[PDB]
């Protein structure tokens, strides 16, 4: 009773058409369908072009979406309605690292009785670039704020933190459709932070500590910067 | 009952004997202590110094405790652990601005059962300063984090945020007590914000938003910013 939903769109503004550029000569969603298939999961990819089905078709399921859908988590809201499965994990479509441990720490996290669970690495990197979300964690690893902001502010120093929260949840079905349902929230907006919805209306979030390497594909300086990283 | 406890030692180290220091003709600490008896509620001022309880003798209870106290909260706990109230407001002693209907907030809210409180008031120019506090909530008004960085960071502006929070306590005697057992935690440590232990151990703190005026006096240029406000009501 459990997915991997895979939001992959073709109108990526920074980079032209995304899920199709190649890595290494294999297109970037079939690094990611690859990886997620391994672990032996039921993997959906969600797209609005058939040229991006047609690359993953012989591997997973795909659902053909409308284009103008406003994100990643509006395309897969929109597949899951739909879909009879009790536990979701949801996938970026350009993160081409996939590791099966994770993806069933994940979902062991969520059959402890977990409504959401998320993973972070240590980064020093991230800090102070506002493109990558920070995030703080209470005693027993849950989420007490995300930001773009460098947090924590650092008057003592640390080898935990900063920590960059890395953008792949696992879900209740019904937390997931909650979530869908609840008006975007302040700080959600401020930041443009879609997971502070679930903060800011009480839900905790259990935050899993990864070492293994996580790196989207938004720009061309990180295809060249992940096509290094694949050997 | 309820009381206010004011935590003054006379060793502070970013300006010299603060409690003692004139603020328009009047000890800072006397200030607070004036603001605080027309409440109408039980005050108490801890100090470690004779010339301290000196200055406000005549209008409060003082006690007195040891120097070596590692921070206010823990001179307050010190006086509190063998008090018999159920409430109390832990009320900084560099803090020469009371409102009583912020004191009434605070009792209010702990009477509802929250087990800590405090304020945060909207404040533009705290923001960027490392020494100001800033503060996010979620729905109900309950802090997510506390911080010296910039939070929440604005990929688009706000007409709340950002706060400024205002170092002001209402504890339930029990969670204060709570509070001092605890040890010093991973990002209480970090920021330098004692604070954060609470959220830390999951105990939620009620923020309430205030729009009455409030700066601690931490140095000479705060003292200068309070004097020119005092003479401008
Ligand atoms: N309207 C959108 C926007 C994003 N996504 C998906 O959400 C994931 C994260 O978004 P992002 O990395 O920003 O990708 P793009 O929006 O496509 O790229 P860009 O921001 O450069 O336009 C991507 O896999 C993307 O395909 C989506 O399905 N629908
Ligand atoms: N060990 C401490 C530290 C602080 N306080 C009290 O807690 C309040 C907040 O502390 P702060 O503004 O930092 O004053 P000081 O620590 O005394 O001064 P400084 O930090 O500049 O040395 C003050 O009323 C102070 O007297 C205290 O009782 N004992
Ligand atoms: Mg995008
Ligand atoms: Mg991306
Ligand atoms: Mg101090
Ligand atoms: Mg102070």
């Amino acid at each position: 009773r459990r997915a991997v939903i895979i939001p992959a769109r073709l109108g990526s503004t920074r980079l032209k058409e995304k899920p199709l550029k190649n890595l290494l000569g294999k297109p970037l969603i079939r690094w990611v369908v690859e990886g997620l298939v391994k672990t032996g999961e039921r993997v959906i990819l969600a797209t609005d072009s058939e040229r991006v089905k047609e690359v993953v078709e012989d591997l997973c399921e795909v659902f053909l979406t409308p284009s103008d859908l406003p994100s990643g988590s509006d395309r897969v809201l929109y597949v899951v309605r739909d879909l009879d499965v009790d536990l979701i994990i949801n996938y970026q479509g350009d993160e081409p690292f996939v590791y099966e441990e994770d993806i069933k720490l994940i979902f062991r996290e969520l059959e402890k009785g977990e409504r959401v669970v998320t993973l972070a690495r240590k980064d020093k990197e991230a800090y102070e670039r506002p493109e990558d979300v920070k995030v703080v964690l209470d005693r027993e690893g849950y989420a007490l704020y995300f930001s773009r902001s460098p947090i924590p502010y650092f008057r003592k120093n640390d080898t935990f933190y900063p920590l960059k929260h890395v953008g792949i949840y696992g879900f209740r079905k019904e937390t997931l459709m909650e979530f869908g349902a609840m008006p975007p929230s302040k700080l959600e907006q401020i930041e443009g932070l879609e997971q502070l919805r679930l903060l800011e209306n009480g839900i905790k979030i259990k935050v899993l500590i990864t070492e293994n390497y996580y790196h989207g594909v938004d720009t061309e300086e990180d295809l060249k910067i992940v096509e290094e990283k694949l050997k």
